[PDB]
């Protein structure tokens, strides 16, 4: 019954970018109080919002620009472009605020108007695209954009850039060392699969039977061979399997409505008081379906919240209430 | 170019989002100090707020006037929380009453910060919401009455007036302290209820003689300084009244700072450094590069308050202005005022 708060870190960082990373691992409880979730299971979220642009892309922004300026792929002279679903582009922004590149934007117009909001206050450049068209359609622009031109762009590229994933390495360590080795289950949503993938391949590395889980919409479920669809939870659901996805790394996909996503998120900040994003509710659900299996009585499982609701106070997340006590609205989603 | 590494793992697993409170990170400032009037050596760190579970300084307040009421039994099943505020409080109080398990209860006018509105809802807030022409006092009023009807059965957060809002920085003035390792000089602090800039100059006083602590006021509302009550925009700061756990004697300077330098300057910081600061981050950061080029504060290492991210403030004029000016023209044109 004690609450410590956080001690102090004694550390000075050198610039925001050192912030970035070593993200918190809490006990939900609140939403996992349910008689088939045994006392013994633990249930616990990797809060990527605690990054200093509050989302997990802060890790990948700076990973794909740092290491192409050590590269030589992006040198003085250059300007960085990219298209993004939001978070990818702010990410680039931090980075290219804090190592002094330009940094230009392609997006869906359907994205939260917040996301659209952040770009530019740092230094950037934005254009909208069709929604309907989504990811692949911001995608294009970027190509017309570079097609012409010179030498002049280095290209993100966040859906095929290994940095991306590398970045994730961090991401497991994390979890391996904040769980002391104990992880069983991971679980996350997928969008670039950056996070699901570089965590696993990292995690495989500590011990074997490590079982990753992934997560994308119901209404797009493209991982599990479906087509692209329209669906409504915001930086997942790509419409296509991006090039850095390595599907021998990954266990199990689950599907997961997005009304029931939104849902999720609803009922995690009302119960645990954490202010999980669209996604986050979806790879919550799923990990809370995982808690009650039988077979997973005792386990550990982390699932991975990407980004924090106040990005999406634009969208339909806070919109329709839910009836019920805490055990219905719980029920209304295990079921 | 300087080996960047990120952050390693906290090594921890937090019982609940309240124990993620605190220990907040001290980042140094290279973009926005780099102008002829400010030496190479003196240090200029900023210890960000906004690295709090829900974006603010206010977290630790709102974590702390429940943890203590509960402890001392102010607060006890039954009772419910309540607090007239329009902003980072509100949140903060119905963070920790979702984790304690209790209502929460917050009175604003119907007009303000519906962004905020819609953040408490979700936390599962009741909103008190006022009529619009009437502002804070208006929701004060309503406050007053509820508990005036129903008595016993209201905690009253009080934020000016609670002591437990000062007590709450004994611990970000412990993390400046071991983040400095004893080396802070300056705290520069931009006032709302004061438990930051007391609470930080209560426990740092004890540790060491001769650091100067600076509280940041708007220059149209400087109450503090013995001026009237003004219309500013620096959101957060210069309630218009000198607040009740406000002590004089424990700040060495008070400095005054326009709102639209304060704009400014917060513009510059995320631009230069990439920091999304807020506004008061703003007046804060400005006054604080004020200390950094008298000539007596050379060497020195200068600790400013960044209360809460520019995020929040993206329906205001905050990001509006673009300015026009290479970096060293901005700097200049903020630092450019006599005396
Ligand atoms: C919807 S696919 C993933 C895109 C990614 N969420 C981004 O921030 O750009």
């Amino acid at each position: 019954e004690q609450i410590s708060i956080s001690s102090p870190r004694k550390r000075i960082y050198h610039n925001i970018l050192e912030t970035i990373g070593g993200t918190p691992l809490v006990e939900l409880h609140g939403v996992t109080e349910h008689p088939r979730i045994k006392k013994g299971t633990r249930i616990l979220v990797k809060l990527e919002y605690f990054n200093p642009m509050s989302s997990v892309k802060d890790r990948v922004g700076f990973n794909i620009v740092y290491q192409a300026i050590k590269d030589g792929r992006l040198k003085p002279g250059m300007e960085i472009i990219e298209s993004t679903s939001g978070n990818t582009g702010i990410a680039l922004c931090q980075a290219g605020a804090v190592f002094g590149y330009r940094v230009n934007i392609a997006m869906p117009s359907t994205m939260s108007v917040e996301r659209q909001m952040i770009m530019k206050a740092f230094g950037a450049e934005l254009i909208l695209t069709e929604g309907k068209k989504g990811m692949p359609g911001a995608i294009e622009e970027v190509n017309k954009m570079i097609k012409e031109n010179p030498g002049k762009y280095f290209v993100a590229n966040q859906f095929g850039n290994p940095d991306n994933t590398a970045a994730h390495h961090y991401t497991a360590n994390e979890i391996w060392e904040d769980t002391d080795g104990e992880v069983d289950i991971v679980v996350s949503a997928v969008g670039t699969s950056g996070t699901v993938i570089g965590v696993a391949e990292k995690l495989k590395e500590k011990k074997k039977g490590i079982k990753i889980i992934a997560v994308e919409p119901e209404e797009s479920a493209v991982l599990e061979g479906k087509a692209k669809g329209p669906h409504g939870i915001q930086g997942i659901g790509a419409g296509f399997i991006p090039d850095i996805y390595k599907k021998e790394f990954v266990d199990e996909i689950i599907p997961i409505k997005t009304q029931d996503a939104w849902k999720m998120a609803r009922a995690v900040v009302k119960y645990d008081g954490i202010m999980c994003g669209m996604s986050s509710g979806a790879a919550i659900l799923a990990g809370l379906k995982e808690a009650e299996k039988p077979e997973n009585e005792g386990k550990t499982i982390v699932i991975i919240v990407p980004s924090c609701g106040e990005r999406y106070l634009s969208t339909d997340l806070y919109k329709i209430k839910d009836e019920g006590t805490k055990i219905q609205i719980l029920d209304s989603l295990l079921n």
